[PDB]
């Protein structure tokens, strides 16, 4: 027993207060037209590893270092860069407060405006109920990427959100986005200041799941855009046999803010200049343990003036370490 | 007895499930003539450093993510960019069948066609005396950098490995290489479809080793390609003191398909137009535990019409970690 | 306990020898001019992760490699590549021998003529009283920046440190440089060899701090470069509390080179035509254990000539993992 504790402390001795974790991602996306996806072409197959870093500076900070890499089945024209995804400080200032720095993820609402990379500061205040989190910078990634720091509108967001039921949330968030260039169906454009607003509702009763979002630009004209989808299932990547099926429906107008999504919608700012309308149907499956199998099927996809967009598809396998 | 095994949870909690390995290399490479190694010199001294990472998604799966940094020793035109070699995942079907998926290393044969990067699916059967291999992809590096997923020539590979007596391994392999850009001599030039076949031998008894292989294009001619090698030593670069000697003798025809060979010969498809025939001679030893010294002289470089080549010359330490 | 037993081995099949540290710094730079510190706006608000793994290879040797990531909070026009900082293998030949090689830190002397990344060889041969440190290769950052093999200068350095005390230690250095390409003033010009030689010291009794550096080319005219300062303080940044200040004085003449000094003066080769001369005042304050708060005020920056230049303040913290 003693010597067995010896062979434990020389372990202590190694290990640090950086803990590996990450990801891996095949997937395969395809459409009826060309150009959706990938340019002049109809697919596009390819792959995606995050290796992340979690740091515990002291018991009341960590910080959190994602390198992750890209790549293209066949495409050797370049190498598969490694990236800095994420870079940013979380600070614990008692039970409730919290605060971020840096490099995050940030969530505008519900997902449907934007759920990706804020180069900026967050805040959080909340026990169990209510939260208010309160976010300060730049966007990085979907329609505001390739902005320099003086073209790039700065965010300015407070979200509400509160807890109703047992395991189902409401809420509702204001942003203000300065000036700035942003990416309308392929060209980079100099909009002015906007006022966007929106509230959600996410409502999970024993494997049933009904959710909704509806958000708007206070001074821009024919700007709103919602979804509401329903499903069922018990997805979690981790344990094996635990599946699900959902169905949502997506309306967003021409000038609705859409930088990047986190629905795997596939017209948003940056494809569409005449607005977006049409149905998605997912389904996930975790195979094995750690490892999940998610299939997606766009239909329906039109224009807001009953032009008709073209479908889409998806399939990928997801590895969690 | 308890609290010890409360500690060893926090270890659970803090190394999870990836394994950080790595290597890293200071290699210098010459020739009697420029442009063989560098362009206009003839000399190249350089580093890589490699950081790899084994996650076990779970019990009968695992994935690998390698970030490889190359540089050269004085060049600070860029910073030395760090690239995603490796990042695929393997699947273990039972005690025979595996499998990989993604970017991994594909070997075509013994490695004189092409041992390195490659896109795509991999089946492996095997019976511990016959193991059959079946590859579908894309070539990464080599005489197929440079390409774009539509020219990039898409390898379909099959190889059995018979293993005769104890450590020593007789195989085969047939290919189909569709059509697509290939770099002759600097020139990225179109080829049609090819159909790569060839056998190589590996017998290894006591201290002594005698390899090789014969490789040959079915409907291009003057593209027959071989090497045979005679060897001894015991080099293990985790042992200290242990040594190694070999000499190989390469003879490739002009049209002969070596991408990226596995051998060390400074001419593959690439900087040659005319073929390649001649000797090459290897050193290894383990001066200290994982850390190796290797040299390499190849000499009698020739054309196949008889014109002369340069001889090359190598100098490493591999440190393994 | 045979339950136990199996576990804590387990944990060291999955703990190599690779042990992960880093840093994570958030920054702001501002002047009173705009161009000091990026171009057309007179601030700079960025960001950095690093990430080091410390390797042991075996029981005398140890190899180092880290991958850091730079960006700039809302500049979106690129993704934060990542790029291999260090690259190197150490060994110990004894209790008074070391050696490095590849891509590690430099400093030259002090630091006021250099202390940054350096391609090449280093010999370190210690009595824990004197130090003699040797060095061969090519400077990789600063002015030398941007520079090729065949353009880069070669840095022989011989450097001598003391102890004279507790704490305080002199000592010398001489470094030959070969001819090579330049960056004065943002202008890339090619200089024959330089014999720069210079000393230094410092005195740290109680809390107290008294350093100063000189240094000069041997050959070139209007070399001289000094630096002089005095502090208090106790400052570690894995200690909550621990404050300092300190203020210190730079001179650096026209052709002074200063590729990329230990301080934080805005003002060396790559900025200045005709020299600097001028003050510098920081604070550091260990706000959390593993985190610091630092600030620097530069003023009464002046050109040998007497020209006024603009006066610098930058504003940091930093977290260790």
């Amino acid at each position: 027993l003693n010597n067995l504790g010896v062979r434990v402390s020389r372990l202590e001795d190694r290990v640090g207060n950086v803990k590996v974790t990450g990801d891996a991602r095949i997937r395969y996306q395809g459409s009826e037209d060309k150009g959706v996806y990938k340019a002049n072409s109809k697919s596009l197959t390819d792959g995606r590893a995050r290796v992340q870093f979690n740091a515990n500076v002291n018991d009341k900070t960590q910080a959190v270092v994602r390198v992750k890499g890209n790549y293209e089945f066949g495409d050797s024209t370049k190498g598969s860069q490694a990236t800095i995804d994420r870079a940013y400080v979380d600070h614990k200032f008692g039970s409730n407060v919290s605060a971020k720095a840096g490099r995050f993820q940030q969530t505008i609402g519900g997902g449907l405006m934007y759920d990706d990379t804020f180069d900026g500061a967050q805040l959080n205040v909340g026990n169990d109920k209510v939260q208010v989190q309160g976010a300060y910078g730049y966007m990085i990634d979907g329609a505001a990427d390739g902005n320099s720091k003086s073209d790039n509108p700065s965010v300015s967001y407070v979200g509400l959100k509160g807890k109703v039921g047992k395991e189902s949330s409401v809420g509702g968030f204001y942003s203000r986005l300065s000036s700035g260039n942003l990416n309308h169906n392929g060209v980079t454009v100099n909009s002015d200041k906007q006022d966007v607003y929106g509230f959600n509702a996410d409502f999970r009763k024993n494997k049933l799941w009904a959710g909704g979002e509806w958000l708007k630009a206070s001074n821009v004209d024919n700007s709103q855009a919602w979804t509401a989808g329903l499903g069922y299932g018990n997805y979690d990547i981790a344990k094996k046999g635990t599946w699900d099926v959902k169905g949502q429906y997506f309306n967003q107008k021409a000038n609705a803010p859409i930088v990047s999504s986190t629905w795997d919608q596939a017209y948003d700012l940056t494809n569409t200049s005449n607005g977006y309308k049409g149905y998605m149907a997912s389904v996930d499956y975790a195979v094995q343990d750690n490892v999940g199998l998610s299939a997606g099927y766009g239909f329906n996809s039109k224009d807001q003036s009953g032009n008709d967009l073209s479908d889409f598809y998806r399939a990928e396998l997801n590895y969690k370490f």
